[PDB]
């Protein structure tokens, strides 16, 4: 009843008469903490069917093309996982497959349960019970005692060996504590305490998709102050350890930034305009990410350049876009994504700038449109980062309205005021290039003075 789902019903008939399916890990995990389903939907499996077929045939069902990528050799046993995703833009579905072998069924489900990261995890139901009509209590396969951890609200790694086998999970077990809102363990803290270094053994891939799914959730930032307190944030990013010899505290300063950000995300609808807020967050990146998370990567990153300039910081902003860039090609980020995080930290001042004009009541037309024609790409995000630095930065309450009236006088800027209306009464790339300069006179004796202004 609980553990239910339409799709399962497709995969009972893509499953073969003679082989099985399990459901293990997350779902089972969120479905016994009676969470309700959210946009997505992670389902994990257990087969003992090929996970090839299986999900391939399961993807010919429901859509969702066949994912099949895993090495194969005599041995070590080595792992071939199947995946089917399914993307709509509300809701995305993702089941994965993975091989089930050995001769005693029972004690094999076990096996693979012993070796996984967290109690929560290892809890297995089995397909053909959760499809079962009626007159029994559905059989639960947890050997770690899942449950019971659950119901203490307790995070319990199964052994500390298998996090140091598949380091990148001592993300998680950050991740899904502020996210699910349990307690940590002991032994996982002081094994952190012990090694905060070891995340970088696994895979930079995984590293990075693991960071973007903490910078999905609203409760980010304090994942990102767990991770920066444990010595971990450090490790996986070096630059953001060097925030600490500057003195002003900037660390402290930048994930009051991300948090706030999140606040203002939330409030979104308030500062920015409609027109503005129709395409935000619906720019895709790495598949089953936003540009959202990129700006949240862009609060963290917001000054990362302040260490390396050394009385006031000057040049640095646009160094900071060097640096983000160098951390984008490190951490394998997408090249529009790390060029998109760049290009908002360098232009991380420039609202302020804009504001401190408007203030004295020199922001003029001029101004505004040297602004959005620079970056019109970025001017959301770039509005929010700005509100945000504004709130860690303990900016009075009068000055951040100069900066939000600042932000809205541009966009008002643009929705209306700024319109092009040509090449025939100029005349009356040479002519296109005096049209483009002719075009910046009129958006800062008129038809003369935009001739000898051209020559």
């Amino acid at each position: 009843l609980n553990f239910y789902l339409s799709y399962f019903d497709d995969v009972a008939k893509v499953l073969p008469r003679e082989h099985y399916c399990f459901i293990v890990g997350g779902w089972v995990r969120d479905r016994i903490l009676g969470e309700p389903v959210g946009y997505n939907i992670d389902v994990d499996f257990l087969t003992t069917a090929d996970p090839v077929e299986l999900a391939k045939n399961f993807a010919k069902r429901i859509g969702g093309h066949f994912f099949v990528f895993e090495k194969r050799g005599f041995l070590i046993k080595r792992p071939t996982i199947a995946s089917v995703v399914l993307h709509l833009p509300p809701y995305r579905y993702r089941f994965d497959f993975s091989p089930l072998k050995g001769k005693d069924l029972e004690k094999a489900l076990i096996e693979d349960l012993k070796e996984r990261d967290f109690t929560a995890n290892a809890i297995a139901v089995n397909l053909d019970d959760v499809l079962s009509i009626g007159a029994k209590q559905t059989i639960v396969y947890d050997p770690t005692g899942g449950i019971k951890d659950l119901e203490q609200g307790l995070l319990r790694p199964v052994s500390i060996e298998n996090l140091k086998r598949d380091p990148v999970r001592v993300l998680r077990g950050f991740r899904i504590a502020i996210e699910k809102n349990l307690q940590l363990t002991e032994d996982f803290y002081e094994f952190v305490k012990e090694d905060p270094r070891i995340v970088l053994k696994s895979a930079v891939e995984r590293i990075t998709h693991e960071l973007f799914k903490i910078m999905k959730e609203k409760t980010a930032h304090k994942v990102i102050r767990e991770l920066y307190e444990y010595g971990v944030l450090e490790a996986i990013i070096p630059e953001i350890g060097r925030l600490r010899e500057v003195k002003d505290p900037l660390d402290e300063h930048t994930l009051k930034t991300l948090e706030y950000l999140e606040q203002v995300i939330e409030d979104r609808a308030k500062y920015l305009s409609a027109e503005l807020l129709e395409n935000f967050g619906k720019k895709r990146v790495l598949g089953e990410f936003t540009d959202v998370e990129l700006l949240k990567w862009g609060a963290l990153f917001h000054d990362i350049g302040k260490p390396q300039t050394f009385v006031t910081f000057y040049e640095h902003d646009k160094v900071g876009a060097q640096i983000v860039r160098e951390i984008g090609e490190r951490l394998r980020w997408g090249d529009e994504a790390t060029e998109f995080v760049a290009k908002l930290v360098r232009h991380h001042l420039r609202p302020f700038f804009l504001r401190e004009a408007f203030k004295k009541g020199e922001l003029k037309r001029r101004g505004m449109a040297n602004f959005w024609r620079e970056c019109g790409d970025i001017a959301p995000h770039l509005f929010l980062l700005s509100i945000a630095d504004a709130m860690a930065s303990g900016d009075e309450e009068e000055d951040i309205k100069a900066l939000m009236e600042t932000i809205a006088e541009l966009e008002s800027f643009n929705r209306n005021e700024m319109k092009e209306e040509x090449x025939x009464x100029x005349x009356x790339x040479x002519x296109x290039x005096x049209x483009x300069x002719x075009x910046x006179x009129x958006x800062x004796x008129x038809x003369x003075x935009x001739x000898x202004x051209x020559x």
